[PDB]
């Protein structure tokens, strides 16, 4: 039962946790059913643990950064968890949990917030969040996550090559990587453009002005320095207030993402809407039609076969 | 009749297009009908013009520049419309004509993209369309614009001072304000740091990078380069096939949005859901409630009290 998985759970047992994250990501009614209550029974076990977001480009050494990071921290007394929103020494260890990404962005984004909820009540205090770059997967993962970490490339100019534009002002924590072999000084330099850059766009923050970090991934430096900052990010946040205000606002705004999902998957996921949507979108496209009349034209179509 | 409105407009009738764009300001169900009509027969008639959006901060200069850029325009033998989306020398000009803005900002985007429509049958060419700074607004301002100018203030390090986040990745051009009085020098500074900025956020961009100029709209200077500017835009898109690719993808997306809108709207605007919407929000706040659940909740009270 709902009842016993829940106990088995934050009992800390270590095969009912993926089979708890196996009936949050079905998405049989039955399923999503019982999940619901399972959630219920956990929520008051989870929040206390620190969820970092950790995006940036194919190849900018995401994966490797974050099994430097694990392990930083898995030395250091936590238990972590790493998701996917789209490491083989960090995969062997006990205190770490790895998990693959689950449809839709909208289904994976639910999948991924529940099986937090899970991670936390099963007592782990660190989640990490690895985006597979690009959908609006960005904006899904820094939705829900305590601290956003970009990482960028260690080359001046170059920084942000191949980064959806407006990803750079989602970020709490920006670090360059690769400042390793002929690229030392040169990733200094290019940490001042960005923190430059960061000035402009923050020019009078008081509280937080994301700072601009220098790391290699690969050499295993500069992970300590991150995750001190990640630190800092927390307590800053939370003397103002607004570690919890952000978590609140968060949860409210998934509610009604949920309740918007709903509704509009009646009129998107309906074949006869999917079967004439090429033809009304062809006639807005050359003024044959209004985008009034063709917003009419779906509805009506919609609920004639609802 | 919408027949006889329509010949009167596209024939250039100063007394039929007010009352038309009062037809598409009106929210009751029978004129949104001939509404929908009458922009049927005019979109043919539609689509000559650059639509120009211009944004920033209160009081960094924009009524100031849009009085002496259209003055510039009409010289040049243009009829420039100004709307607002929320000038005494230019609003006696019979070549110009200026309207104020129109309920909430889906509602009031509609009614601005539905006048644009009106106003380019009856002959307009340059439609200059302003925020009022913020809401959602810049973003609904951009997407139904061809050229989305940012104004800033010309000083050194605090050009995008209360500006929101995200803003300055919406411009095609960004226009430093105020380079006069004891800012000449400093007005050239501030440029060339903005555009080190936009270097970064666009490092290999290739058909468009957003230029920087200064101005200084309260002596008339830098009107006509900014205009030379606008111009050159159109003429580098339209070179390219994105200028007539940018409007075919606002008319789609508009038509969803519309979709979104009038779905949405049966859940949110019912009564019974406003009531509770507090207690299951603090439900959420607080832990007690699921998201999933809270959205389940508001959805069975809408289609009781639907
Ligand atoms: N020079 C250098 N190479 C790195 C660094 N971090 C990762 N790489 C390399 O970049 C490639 C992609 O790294 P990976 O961690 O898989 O990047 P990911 O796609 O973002 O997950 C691999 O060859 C890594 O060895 C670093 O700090 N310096
Ligand atoms: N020094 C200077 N003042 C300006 C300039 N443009 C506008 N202003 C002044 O700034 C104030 C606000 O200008 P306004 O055009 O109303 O700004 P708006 O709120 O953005 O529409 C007024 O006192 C203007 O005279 C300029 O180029 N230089």
């Amino acid at each position: 039962t709902v009842d016993g998985l829940a106990t088995a759970v934050r009992g800390g047992d270590r095969a009912a946790l993926p089979r708890a994250i196996t009936l949050v990501e079905s998405t049989r009614p039955d399923h999503r059913e019982q999940a619901q209550q399972l959630l219920l029974r956990l929520l008051p076990d989870s929040g206390n643990a620190h969820r970092v977001g950790i995006t940036g480009v194919p190849g900018v050494g995401k994966s490797t950064a974050i099994e430097a990071l694990g392990m930083h921290l898995i030395e250091r007394g936590h238990r972590v968890a790493v998701l996917a929103v789209d490491m083989a020494r960090l995969a062997v260890h006990p205190n770490a949990y790895i998990r693959p990404s689950p449809g839709t962005l909208g289904g994976v984004t639910r999948a991924t917030r529940e099986t937090v909820v899970l991670l936390e009540a099963a007592g782990f205090d660190v989640i990490l969040i690895e985006t597979v770059g690009v959908g609006q997967s960005e904006v899904a993962v820094a939705n829900m996550v305590d601290t956003f970490v970009l990482l960028t490339l260690a080359r001046t100019g170059d920084q942000l090559q191949g980064i959806k534009k407006g990803v750079l002002e989602l970020a709490d924590i920006v670090v360059v990587n690769k400042a390793d072999g002929e690229h030392h000084k040169e990733a200094r330099l290019a940490a001042r453009e960005l923190s430059a850059a960061i000035r402009l766009i923050y020019p009078r923050e008081a509280l937080w002005r994301p700072p601009v970090l220098t790391m290699s991934a690969v050499e295993g430096r500069g992970l300590a320095e991150l995750w001190d900052t990640v630190e800092r990010h927390r307590q800053v946040l939370t003397g103002a207030g607004e570690f919890d205000a952000r978590r609140r606002d968060q949860q409210v705004d998934w509610t009604w993402q949920l309740v918007r999902d709903a509704v509009l998957d009646r009129v998107w996921s309906n074949p006869t809407v999917r079967k004439v949507r090429s033809e009304l979108e062809r006639r807005v496209r050359a003024g044959e039609l209004t985008p009034a009349l063709a917003a009419q034209q779906i509805l009506e179509i919609a609920n004639l076969t609802d």
